[PDB]
């Protein structure tokens, strides 16, 4: 890459930080959830990873760009009551202390006589949680990423109304869980929702090369055909 180092530890499984870079495609893909190039999209005359610095950056505040990483929202809010809000989020009963971006709008319950308005395509995601794990868990998984993401994520199910989480045989068990982006309280609240998954799934990578997801992911592709 930069390096002959780099050239060796790319696409080996493993995070190597010396290669963590632009020019070694974030050590293969090792780095951003096998995403070589998440801002590929980006017109921005920025290099605009170089730019996550906890400052708003209006050349890399664009979807494409990944809207600076929300570096760009002034007021950065966390959710008040976090714990009683996490608890009380999507338990089919409007929490209406929760029902904020920050909180996640309590995961769509006071949203529940609205149409869906769901973003174009589905993000696929790897995480070394076994199926049944993920699925127990999955209120919590889907909140964290969703508070990542600033909007609201459900899983995706198939024809028959199944959840459509597999089993991933790796070195470690894991899971291929298929998602949606549901914006239809987002678009009420927020100028910076994503209306295709491409640059949500770019997002989730670009949290990956900082090292600040919350959950195990190993890969995420935004996919148009599923
Ligand atoms: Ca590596
Ligand atoms: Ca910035
Ligand atoms: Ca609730
Ligand atoms: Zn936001």
């Amino acid at each position: 890459c930069l390096s002959q180092y780099c050239a060796d530890k790319a696409r080996d499984g493993v995070c190597d930080e010396a290669c963590n870079s632009h020019a070694c495609q974030w050590d293969g893909g090792d780095c951003s959830l096998t995403m070589e190039n998440p801002w590929a999209n980006c017109s921005s005359p920025l290099p605009c990873w170089d730019y996550i610095n906890n400052q708003c950056d209006e050349l890399c505040n664009t979807v494409e760009c990944l809207f600076d990483n929300f570096e760009c929202q002034g007021n950065s809010k966390t959710c008040k009551y976090d714990k009683y809000c996490a608890d009380h989020f999507k338990d089919n009963h409007c929490n209406q202390g929760c029902n904020s971006e920050e909180c996640g709008w309590d995961g769509l319950d006071c949203a529940a006589d609205q149409p869906e308005n769901l973003a174009e395509g589905t993000l696929v995601i790897v995480v070394l949680m076994p199926p049944e794990q993920l699925l127990q868990d999955a209120r919590s998984f889907l909140r964290a990423l969703g508070t990542l993401l600033h909007t609201n994520l459900r899983i995706k199910r198939d024809s028959q109304g199944e959840l459509m989480v597999y089993p991933y045989y790796g070195e470690v068990a894991g899971s291929k869980v298929f998602l949606e982006i549901d914006n239809r309280q987002c678009v009420q609240d927020s100028d910076h929702c994503f209306k295709n998954t491409d640059a949500a799934a770019a997002l989730l990578a670009s949290h990956a090369i900082q090292g600040t997801l919350s959950y195990p992911l190993v890969s995420v592709v935004s996919e148009s055909l599923t």
